[PDB]
């Protein structure tokens, strides 16, 4: 048989807010991105996983719905996304929609319902509770600062929501709340659209009698709110309902689950995701308070990965993405961002990034290398994550505003979400006004045009790469293997698939290392290397690396 065309296809994640303006408001568009899709094409994409495009506040810019059929108002209309679908399709290319639905926004019609009365038709669409002993249900925090529950004068209970107090969370165990949303989600496969990425799908199942959470648990409230009775039971259903009757594929974004329980999730014969995003590797250096950092080696990179690889078995798919909306710039998380070292390092990041098991996202930007921004004061953050921060580290005396900006500046999502570099004329040609995010001034010797053009830019390297990955089936469906789980220095592995092996190479020190090849194997050829100044000697044993350098071989 053959592999469904989302194991071997290679994806790019849009943040359409700050992709391209084309009206000036400072705020990207639907427009805007249709305008680039010949980029994206030539790039080598396959297919696009754009953010939340619905009606929204935008509290949290996208994930606070206020109505799951209107586009939202800042990127176009829905003529405009029905012209994104169409011209996606004249280059064969797929789109993959933001789906969010363990929350609404508190403007959405059923919210607003919903709190005018105990006896209200909606009321049960969400979470309403008696508060206890003078305050909240219980102890449960929020993602984004205070208490999980906002009491609402209007009846005198209180609603839950796990992040924004303007995001109540949707209440699963009410089936007509189920069957809204699985005719809102066949509105949307109707359109023809070919992928759904799922928002914090591990947290629909909530907890009954919504007991206060222990200690323990408080440490890590992420990982509590994953372990709802009923999760499974609602996603094979909604597998039953609508992904049996289309041909879309599915894609949960699991966060807070133990990895040994993302099996249930993925595993194809339990008919309820086709892949997942794991946040084990992403968050591999991050504290349990998700805003301090800890010192990690090459040796947890890796050793993360093979875990995470080994979860998904012979009927699991993962996917595999070093950046996003939610987290630190991949090149600087990951690699050495300094003038000297951010080519080289962004290269081989690329090189481990398209030659993982599982569906590769390429995060917007990191095909030129773009950096961390450099934040001087809190204020220059939108991220309403970090306002929480403040709220719950700060004002609480638990930190000062310097500790807290010190730690933020490494891991907050706005270093993901400055304007995309296009080229060098104001705002990096992001917009024609003033963006809604400042764009980072490195974007004079960091833009697409400028790399475009350069046989030896991190774009071109990209561009090779995802081309090199597309005519070799084992980088994508092939084995994995890492080679030496515990070397901290040099990151080596195979993939295999019908007799046909290639090692992949990458140093992840700013230093010369070498390298020597299992006994018994030899390079055969070299399909490519970054900061190398001379390939192997077919039938070399070993490999002398320099600096940063990444190399894929075939060998024998
Ligand atoms: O970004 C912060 C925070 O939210 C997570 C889910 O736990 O991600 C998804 O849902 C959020 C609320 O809907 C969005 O703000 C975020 O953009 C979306 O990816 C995690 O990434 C993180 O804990
Ligand atoms: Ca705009």
């Amino acid at each position: 048989p053959g592999a469904p065309w989302w194991k071997s296809a290679v994806f790019y994640q849009v943040y359409p807010r700050s992709f391209k303006d084309t009206n000036g408001d400072g705020i990207g568009d639907f427009k805007g991105l249709t305008e680039k899709l010949d980029y994206l094409k030539g790039l080598g994409i396959d297919a696009i996983w754009i953010n939340p495009h619905y009606a929204s506040p935008n509290t949290d810019n996208g994930y606070d719905i206020s109505d799951y059929r209107e586009v939202m108002k800042e990127y176009g209309t829905m003529e405009d996304f029905d012209r994104l679908m169409a011209e996606l399709k004249k280059r064969g290319m797929r789109l993959m929609v933001d789906v969010v639905i363990n929350h609404s926004s508190d403007q959405h019609e059923w919210f607003k319902s919903s709190r005018a009365s105990k006896d209200n038709p909606y009321r049960d669409y969400y979470f309403w509770r008696d508060g206890k002993d003078g305050h909240e249900p219980n102890n449960y925090p929020s993602f984004f600062g205070g208490s999980a529950w906002e009491k609402d004068p209007v009846t005198g209970q209180y609603y839950l929501h796990y992040f924004g107090r303007q995001q109540p969370d949707l209440n699963w165990d009410t089936p007509k709340l189920r069957e809204e949303l699985y005719a809102m989600l066949r509105f949307w496969l109707d359109k023809g659209v070919s992928g759904m990425r799922f928002d914090t799908v591990a947290t629909y199942s909530k907890t009954p009698g919504f007991p206060d959470l222990t200690p323990e648990q408080m440490k890590n409230f992420a990982e509590a709110y994953t372990q709802g009775p009923n999760l499974h039971r609602y996603l094979q259903e909604m597998h039953e309902k609508v992904f049996d009757h289309y041909d879309a594929v599915t894609a949960g974004q699991i966060f807070g689950a133990p990895l040994n329980q993302v099996p249930l999730f993925i595993d194809s014969r339990r008919k309820e995701l086709d892949m997942a995003f794991t946040f084990d590797l992403i968050r591999y250096d991050r504290a349990l308070d998700r805003w301090h950092t800890i010192p990690r080696t090459l040796a947890d990179f890796r050793q993360t990965i093979d875990k995470v690889d080994a979860i998904a078995g012979e009927y699991g798919w993962n996917t595999f993405f070093l950046g996003n909306h939610d987290n630190p710039r991949a090149v600087s998380h990951f690699g050495d961002d300094r003038p000297q070292w951010r080519e080289a390092s962004a290269k081989a990041l690329a090189t481990v990034t398209l030659t993982q098991r599982g569906t590769p996202f390429i995060f917007q930007g990191d095909e030129l290398g773009m950096t961390n921004y450099p934040f001087k004061t809190l204020q220059d953050f939108d991220d309403i994550e970090v306002k929480g921060f403040f709220q719950d580290y700060v004002e609480t005396g638990k930190a000062t505003a310097e500790e807290l900006l010190t730690n933020v500046a490494l891991t907050s999502r706005d270093n993901a979400r400055t304007p995309f570099q296009w080229d060098d004329s104001a705002n990096a040609g992001f917009t024609t006004g003033k963006p809604w995010l400042k764009v980072n001034p490195n974007y004079t010797e960091i833009n697409a045009a400028r790399e475009i053009g350069d046989p030896k830019s991190v774009y071109s390297f990209y561009r090779n790469l995802i081309s090199i990955r597309h005519e070799t089936p084992a980088l994508s469906t092939g084995s994995y293997r890492d080679i030496d789980p515990s070397n901290a220095d040099v990151y080596a592995y195979t993939r295999s698939q019908d007799g046909e092996t290639y090692l992949v190479v990458v140093n992840f020190k700013a230093e010369p290392r070498s390298f020597t090849l299992p006994d018994g194997m030899h390079i055969a050829e070299t399909l490519i290397e970054s900061s190398s100044p001379a390939a192997p000697a077919a039938g070399a044993a070993s490999l002398e690396l320099q600096p940063w350098q990444s190399g894929i071989y075939k060998v024998k």
